[PDB]
């Protein structure tokens, strides 16, 4: 049986090769998560087909409908066998799918254009001339919506009502907005994407300060999957043999431009 | 039923309260893991008894007998329901028991007596007047035993044959040895204990340089145990509510003496 592995387009995790229309199946993708999926499949000893999540979403549960969407929905409801992506391990998700141990560690962080006079979340919260916001959905925005920490409530209260809306739909847009705002827009995103962008050629962005929390990305399987054990053990093996670190360096630093 | 929670005496995770003989049950211990276990029990609504592992070991498979010892042994042989302790998540353990997502993050690190002329693993490897070693058994030792990185092969090559033995039976042993060797002994231990010792007293040791790798502690349960799922959820919950951060500050830094 060919395992259906669901993923999502996000640099440098999963990307279309330049000639992808002249290629087929797995070959048309490249990235960190493409290499991981391959490694995982090797050690789990399985055939797999990569497939892009139909609705292009990570996974959230509808307030009223209460149905899960995205990659999480595809795992829960029988569309896919495993998800390999920058899917943040969170309580709400783990309640309905299983996550392997983290294959990558991360935290919420601040991206600014070099020269911007802010150096921490407090600096942002005590001012207004510099706008800031998160992705329009995902674990980062949820982190802010739920926080009861003084500076983060305040940042949430501000973000909610700010318009022009501070929320953007993609990482590409948050970044493009940082670069084009002449130091008037920050951008809160996962430290991993921050570090990636840092090495991208205009070299005019930078992470500032420390992370706001400590998370990880995990490989996901439907709860009770006969694959869950093998997948988790493969991730650990790949970690201990240092291959996860080599893939991070390859996609983040060897290919960096700054 | 009452749940047996196996654990081990290791500061500041599990320690005896000064007047422990005048107290009974779980009340006679304090520390980070005692707090963690309390929290996990409240949310995974269960009664529990803290049980200090009989052999005072963490968990390794005897080469000839092939029997698992220590906390891992408790779980494998069905004598404990869950293990809460500075138990490193590793592939060899995960083959036989289950781990939660990491409740703490760590790396292998160096501990010197202040004023010792070394600052990296390399500095250690390229010299001989300063002796160094690891705990007599555990994940750390294994990291060196299996490393294929030249500098670590070399350090391991040396630690194998050095005499007197450079391996210590306990953390306290390694620390007493560092303090009493006047600069001639350096201790390769987990960054977490290193950081605790440095804030402890007298105030004569420090962590130096970066970590040689990156791992975490997990709460463990018997492989395929119904309890596993809810325990892992409790850990994610405590991570998100920020209680793991609080607890770490409580036992490492709020009490700092240096
Ligand atoms: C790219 C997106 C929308 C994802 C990636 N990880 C997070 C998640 O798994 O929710 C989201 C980013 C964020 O929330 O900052
Ligand atoms: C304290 C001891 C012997 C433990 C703690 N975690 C590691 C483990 O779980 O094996 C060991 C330390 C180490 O290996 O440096
Ligand atoms: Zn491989
Ligand atoms: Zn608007
Ligand atoms: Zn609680
Ligand atoms: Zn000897």
């Amino acid at each position: 049986r060919t395992i259906v592995v669901t993923t999502i387009l996000e640099s440098p995790y999963v990307m279309y090769k330049k000639n992808h229309e002249q290629l087929e199946g797995n070959e048309r993708y490249e990235g960190y998560c493409v290499d991981l999926a391959y490694e995982i499949a090797k050690h789990v000893r399985i055939k797999y087909k990569l497939s892009i999540v139909g609705d292009g979403k990570y996974g959230a549960r509808d307030p009223e409908t209460k149905i899960w969407n995205g990659m999480v929905g595809e795992l829960v409801y029988g569309r896919a066998d495993i998800a390999v992506a920058p899917l943040t391990i969170t309580l709400v998700r783990e309640e309905v799918i299983d996550f392997s141990k983290p294959f990558m560690s991360l935290g919420i962080s601040i991206m600014i254009k070099k020269g911007t006079p802010i150096e921490s979340a407090e600096d942002l919260a005590k001012q207004t001339e510099i706008a800031y916001g998160t992705l329009a959905s995902g674990s980062t925005k949820e982190f802010f919506r739920r926080s009861k920490i003084a500076v983060y409530e305040k940042m949430w209260s501000y973000m909610k009502s700010a318009e022009p809306s501070v929320f953007t739909k993609t990482t590409a847009d948050g970044v493009a907005r940082v670069r084009k705002s002449k130091g008037k827009f920050a951008f809160l995103l996962e430290s991993t994407m921050n570090e990636y962008i840092e090495q991208r050629k205009p070299c005019d962005t930078m992470k500032v300060g420390g992370n706001l929390d400590s998370k990880g990305y995990g490989v996901a399987t439907p709860k009770g999957s006969a694959l869950g054990n093998a997948v988790n053990l493969a991730v650990l093996k790949l970690n201990e043999q240092g291959l996860l670190d080599k893939l991070k360096n390859k996609w983040w630093y060897d290919k960096g431009e700054c």
